[PDB]
């Protein structure tokens, strides 16, 4: 434990909180929550606070339902910006039933439970280093989001220069007074684009960061009068942005993916989590891309993911594998995006990882030469498959595969899909501009 | 022959036709053409002019190769509005290859060919009554379209009072003095749409008409200010556009389709034609639907097609069955839409046609029920499968169809195919702005 | 301060959730929370099964006060998470009566139907005449309707014990004149003026010409 009760309750009279946020997640990966005074805090820590559960469901939820809120002391932070008149704290917490079971709907919960897959098969934890991607415009006079990029930096080039703005250091910064082990930061490939990455974690603990993370972002950036957004694919044309995945599941407390005599020291353990994610990719995008838009990204061009399969050098593989090996020997999902739910995300990966280990499914060969320049013909006979095309493909894939649905939870999934498949059907009802640019008087 | 080539020279030098188009159709049913001087009509008679056939393919040409142009004397036609300066006339024509022979990659062509089929199945000529739906709009200051509708009249309401306007009654009394043989037109359910429903015909002059038709309203309206539109659905929300389709086979001279004396007044070459249509349909309809946004139309509420049945009356029925029996007795395919290549539609749906009637194929059972309020698990008990959501899905369909495929020939196929793939794969590598008002601030 | 305006209105924008005051109710007897039952049926004590039926007796007269307003009835309809029929359920889609999770001196009885822009003193007034009416008279109460009434035929929602609330100002008033207890809940003068003050608000309403009229009808005949 990080806090006890009592290192709270001296916390909040010391720093002179005035206003406490419990805050969770929903099925959409939506950051919600429910802000109480600090005179509230006692039935917060007692557990008592009530809410609207059906909340999680997002725009799904039919009636409403009182369910509980439980604090994790563990994640109590103060933000730094807010001040003077009231000091500002947060609480991720965990949704609970009344009766005092825990709601099966709820995403963090369903990450501990497939967690708790992964110990009762002898791991003691399994660790995630994100690199969310995002891009940052300008506000007009209305103060609303345009298509005006902040800047015109390319790939690691010296974004914003040192100046009174440059967002994407303000936002490190911020971070760091809250806590938030950073490891370094840079200007992405498009222009306005940026990425952060932090230090590996715990699997609840990293998505609990992830969360935070956009928050944060998104805040600061309104603060120096620009617009935050981990949209998949806000431009057409230009690169889009993922939040690749490192994973590394460790046993003992130790790497279990490093195996120094094996051959590119990677242990059989690894080679089997390997397998078990090439297996179920096509099946856990519909999660790890939950968007209609989050395609518009999985298109060739981009150095983004289009074809399941992994290598150690590549033009974008669905898989990458770092160079650093020992304690640090992972493996790294590329297609996954920012506006996948973190929980949800990393909930369907242990499951596909977890699924190769038990049974022992033998990793594919590695493709390092080039698969961009192949045909769809020629990429069979190598036996390498296409990830869905669009939000309604990967829907399909996702029900058909049994670990993946189990993965979440019958309520969950139930949810989730029910959500999507109205995303869908209203973007494809939907008549856009380019319809009419192109038919209205060709015919 | 409703011209001999000397009433053609008589009419050109007593009409003192100055300009004449010798016009034809691509494989993406634009109307394309090839126009010469009243001093080439010598050469245009003589089959002698030529003209670079790979324009047939349309934006999918590669290399150019010199083709023959053979009019034909019977589509003669004057353009009434052009005169004075100069009288412009047409000719329908029928690309040849420079030896001699067909070209294969014609699709009037194509629907020659399956025409023949029909003959040597007993069959004398095969009649088609369009029903082709448009809207207009109006034009701002540069000329350009709009959004703006021509009027707000409903369905069969006395759109457009008689003024100086009325753009469609103009547009028929202009087909009516180009020999043009009209049943009747009436405003359409939305605003600014309108139709007009030509008298039956045999399937080329009838396909002829369809192409000269949309010429002549595009061409008229555009003098009224307006901007006249084909595409099958223009407006999200508001109804979309179709080209329903009568059609009725005749044998020895005579509906073989009407049998007094069975239920229905329906014969057994009738209903054998309906089961064609219903097991080829999802896989006719990339061609009836050729374009992305055909699909737009393609949703409930809309009065338009969604699944594949038929009865004598109901919300929308695939195949409906006009109530006139006797000489008049017919098969309404309602999915097609004014977008489709004429040519090609028929073609396609002549093959299912003729495909039940020499096979003998047996009809479903009418489905007089609301079949709107079922899901689609009820669906399914009743056998009611869905056509195809997406130009994607329409595409995988119909190559899986193997007479659908045959039915428009080794060529044509190739290149429809090839073109439609990159048209779809324009559009869904697109991000449309709907994209960005769902995900830019959510994300 | 914020450069913003706060706004009370039932409902200031169509096809867009209005705004609600829902209002938890407890009855305590000797500082203890008289609908609390330990060994009961849904844990609810007889007091509070006789306050849901006062409730459900007065639901559609006491309307006119709770939603005072004509807008207020522009939120009283269907979609929007707002009561629409009389009811009470402990799980529903939007009931008029909704019985929490929690028990003990949490034990309490919530209307859905009062909206922001009713004068809470007369609204409570109105609200707990009805609950008393129901307590005093032992009134029996309706049984707890869950299943689903957004989508029961209107005749078939009648043939049950399901009501609908009045569908405007006009219809609430009228009903609110007959209710015997719900007039003298609110006392002579109060209902007087009250009723004065609707009816001339009501009909200003009524005689107006909205743009709406225009442009339905100003073309299309
Ligand atoms: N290095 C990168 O940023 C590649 C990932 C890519 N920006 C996505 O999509
Ligand atoms: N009567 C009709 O116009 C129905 C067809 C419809 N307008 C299509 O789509
Ligand atoms: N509590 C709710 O979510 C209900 C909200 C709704 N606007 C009322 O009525
Ligand atoms: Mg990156
Ligand atoms: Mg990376
Ligand atoms: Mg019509
Ligand atoms: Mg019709
Ligand atoms: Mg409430």
């Amino acid at each position: 434990a990080k806090y006890t009760r009592e290192d709270i309750e001296k916390l909040v009279k010391e720093e002179n909180v005035k206003y406490i946020r419990l805050q969770f997640t929903d099925i959409l990966g939506t950051i919600k929550n429910v802000e109480i005074p600090v005179s509230q805090l006692g039935k917060a820590l007692d557990n008592k606070v009530m809410f609207d559960g059906s909340s999680i469901e997002g725009f799904v939820r039919i009636e409403e339902s009182d369910m509980y809120l439980y604090p994790d002391l563990n994640t109590f932070v103060i933000f730094p910006w807010t001040a003077e008149k009231g000091k500002v704290a947060r609480f991720i917490c965990d949704i609970y039933n009344p009766d005092g079971t825990p709601f099966e709907g709820d995403p963090r919960n369903n990450l501990k439970r497939i967690l708790k897959e992964m110990e009762d098969l002898g791991f003691s934890d399994f660790n995630l280093g994100p690199e969310p991607e995002f891009f940052l415009f300008k506000l007009d006079e209305k103060g609303e989001p345009t298509l005006e990029l902040n800047d015109k930096g390319g790939y690691f080039d010296l974004a914003p220069t040192d100046l009174g703005e440059n967002c994407r250091r303000d936002i490190v910064l911020e971070l760091e007074e809250m806590g938030f082990e950073i490891e370094a930061s840079h200007h992405e490939v498009a222009p306005g684009q940026h990425e952060i990455d932090f230090k590996y974690a715990g699997a609840v603990r990293s998505c609990d960061d992830i969360q935070t993370f956009k928050l944060v972002v998104k805040t600061i950036a309104r603060k120096h009068g620009l617009h935050a957004t981990f949209m998949p694919k806000p431009l057409f044309g230009v690169n889009g942005s993922g939040m690749h995945c490192n994973l590394s599941l460790f046993k003992n407390g130790v790497n279990a993916f490093f195996d120094e005599n094996a051959d590119l020291q990677l242990s059989e353990t690894a080679k089997h989590f390997i397998a078990g994610i090439v297996k179920h990719a096509t099946s856990f995008t519909a999660v790890t891309n939950p968007t209609v838009n989050s395609y518009k990204r999985l298109v060739p061009g981009y150095e983004a993911p289009c074809y399941v399969a992994w290598s150690a050098q590549n033009r974008s593989p669905l898989i990458r594998i770092p160079a650093s090996r020992g304690i640090s020997t992972r493996v790294e999902v590329r297609s996954v995006d920012p506006a996948a739910n973190p929980y949800l995300a990393l909930s369907v990966l242990l499951a596909a990882g977890l699924d190769g280990i038990k049974n022992k499914l033998e990793a594919p060969a590695p493709i390092d030469r080039n698969i961009y320049v192949m045909s769809k013909e020629e990429r069979m006979e190598n036996g390498i498959v296409d990830l869905p095309a669009t939000l309604a493909e990967a829907l399909e894939e996702f029900k058909s595969n049994e670990v993946m649905v189990k993965a979440l939870g019958e309520h969950l999934f139930e949810h989730f899909i029910e959500a999507k498949e109205i995303e869908w059907d209203m973007f494809r009802t939907q008549v856009h501009p380019w319809e009419r640019e192109q038919y209205m008087s060709q015919y």
